[PDB]
């Protein structure tokens, strides 16, 4: 349904703290690594797959932004 994208689709049930670290690591660092992501998960008490999930929608929504890239 709605066949587009670059919308606001929703997000995950992560509350205003989970997002925190999250945008906060986002700023610092393109990849973390395995370890690293079970850090920013035990954190927020979310699972190694919640935080991989976030990283990856972060990026995607984030690059959009980038204004000037229409070549």
């Amino acid at each position: 349904g709605a066949p587009g994208g670059k919308s606001r689709r929703r997000r995950t049930a992560f509350t205003s703290e989970q997002l925190l670290e999250l945008r906060k690591e986002f700023h610092c660092k393109k990849y973390l690594s395995l370890t690293e992501r079970s850090q920013i998960a035990h954190a927020l008490k979310l699972s190694e797959v919640q935080v991989k999930i976030w990283f990856q929608n972060e990026r995607a929504k984030w690059k959009r932004i980038k204004a000037g890239n229409v070549s």
